[PDB]
DNA sequence: ATCGGCTTCGCGCA
DNA sequence: TTGCGCGAAGCCGA
């Protein structure tokens, strides 16, 4: 019943008489998840239950609380979520090359699987598991709608390249969801949120009166909000989407990022809804193209260029046109910390420094901004990069994604764009302007918004 | 082929 | 505001 394009074979072997065991890590939800609904199936073809493992690892020292609730928040009620249908959830603290790979002797796993991730270290990981497993290890893509390897085979240049080759191959691959079979047969979170916290307290980002900049109501974490965050779009913002999208003083956008990205909801469920949802067909055009080309070709990216994040993933045109401009005199040159406080000249660009600092997501449009003054007010591509990827995966709820380094790149180093008129500093790399910000949407009252913030930031 | 078209440009202009 | 034509620009893919 589930298409096995969706299966990959990380390690062939024969099965042991024990337990499916899912290796939980991108997909972090409970239905409309094709690698736990394959995991129930080789579960049920040979007898055994399903068990899921989740292992918490010591990245999220490397952001903030924001996301560590986020996520954590998350996993206390997926946690319920799998427990009604009889599916335990054991929760493992450590690297997963060595606690996987325990955990699969200590419970006589027969087989595991695992979610698909481009990211560099999920593959760190999948070859130290490979390597001390003698059960088989399966791979299922349960973050796209037609799966990363078979979309395409290489790295796609642009969208307008990729678009085609993933629309012929949606009639197959984009289908309903099958129900969720209950079966017939370690920590607590609760210390773990709290560990975490009190670990990463000391970072929390603070005003001057002692309050924290975040503003954690503007997106309830979960399984259940993020479905009414999507229920809520198609009735009252699809239709608006492509007019609206690009103005930062509406709130035209889908806001389902931060649950796609910690895949509390499956970007396939949106598509299914949408496609059979009546509105402007621009709307669902535009939409479609984000979620669908722009989400999946950001994960063609990282998959098939391991430097992701870094000035040699570029194409060629630009990383000699950035070359060329090495030696310009930067307008101003800005250090991290001064980016971070939005301490720039430009109260438009600080202004979207504190929608993201505040909020957690900034605007689609601003993203684009943002990484762009970057560039000219830093001392190097390098740097701007730095900083870019820095800031983004500190403070976006939905950074440390694969849409967040191939979003960066397209900004600064115009991967999947495509050479502009030539400036100083930047060189072919498509320009934006506070001016050209002016036509498109009311800049002042996104200024003015947090306009009361900056005052406060320290 | 080899020429047309390319996410989300800026800017004059009506 | 908002829609259009133009400008500078490298490249894939039918
Ligand atoms: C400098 C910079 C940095 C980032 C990003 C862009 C830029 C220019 N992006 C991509 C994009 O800015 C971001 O995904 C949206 O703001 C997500 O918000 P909505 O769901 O409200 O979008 P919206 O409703 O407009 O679109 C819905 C979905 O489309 C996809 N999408 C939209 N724009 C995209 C883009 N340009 N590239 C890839 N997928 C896109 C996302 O999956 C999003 O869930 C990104 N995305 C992300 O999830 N995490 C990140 O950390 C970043 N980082």
């Amino acid at each position: 019943i589930m298409n096995p394009k969706r299966i990959r074979a990380l390690k062939s072997g024969k099965q042991g008489d024990g337990p499916v065991v899912y290796w939980m890590s991108r997909d972090q939800r409970a239905e409309d998840n094709w690698a736990l609904l394959f995991s129930r199936a080789i579960a049920k073809e040979a007898n055994v239950p399903v068990v899921v493992v989740f292992c918490l690892t010591d990245e999220f020292l490397e952001a903030g609380i924001r996301q560590y609730e986020f996520m954590l928040k998350g996993l206390q009620e997926l946690e319920v979520s799998l427990s009604r249908k009889k599916i335990p959830s054991f929760f493992l603290r450590g690297d997963p090359g060595e606690k996987i790979s325990r955990f699969v002797k200590d419970y006589n796993a027969g087989t595991l699987v695992t979610d698909f991730s481009p990211l560099r270290i999920k593959n760190q990981w999948i070859e130290k598991v490979i390597s001390g497993i003698s059960i088989p290890f399966f791979e299922v893509d349960a973050h796209n709608v037609v799966p990363c390897w078979e979309a395409s085979q290489k790295h796609e240049y642009a969208a307008h390249t990729f678009r085609p080759k993933l629309y012929a191959l949606l009639p197959e691959f984009l289908e309903e969801f099958p129900e969720l079979e209950p079966n017939s047969v370690v920590e607590t979170l609760s210390d773990v949120l709290e560990t975490g916290v009190k670990a990463l307290l000391p970072e929390r980002a603070l005003l001057k009166n002692k309050d924290p900049l975040f503003e954690p109501w503007h997106f309830e974490p979960g399984e259940k909000a993020a479905k009414k965050v999507m229920e809520s779009f198609i009735a009252d913002r699809l239709d608006s989407y492509g007019a609206l999208r690009n103005d930062p003083t509406k709130n035209m956008l889908s806001n389902l990022s931060p649950y796609l990205h910690f895949g509390q909801i499956s970007s396939q469920r949106v598509v299914l809804e949408v496609e059979k949802a009546e509105s402007n067909p621009g709307s669902k055009k535009a939409f479609l193209d984000e979620i669908l080309i722009w989400k999946e070709i950001s994960d063609n990216f990282c998959y098939y260029n391991p430097g992701y994040d870094g000035f040699e993933s570029f194409p060629s045109w630009a990383k000699e046109s950035l070359n060329a401009h090495r030696n310009d005199v930067r307008s101003h040159i800005y250090t991290l910390e001064e980016f971070e406080a939005g301490k720039t000249h430009d109260p438009l660009w600080n202004a979207s420094q504190m929608e993201l600092l505040s909020t957690g997501k900034m605007h689609g449009y601003m993203r684009m901004y943002w990484a762009k003054k970057i560039l000219e007010w830093s001392e190097s591509p390098e740097k701007a990069l730095e900083i870019a990827i820095c800031l983004n995966d500190r403070y976006e709820l939905d950074g440390r994604d694969p849409n967040g380094y191939a979003g960066i790149a397209w900004s600064i180093g115009g991967v999947h764009d495509r050479a502009w008129g030539e400036r100083e500093v930047t060189g072919k790399i498509r320009y934006m302007s506070y001016e050209g910000c002016k036509r498109k949407f009311d800049v002042k009252l996104y200024i003015e918004k947090y306009s009361a913030l900056d005052k406060l930031a320290a």
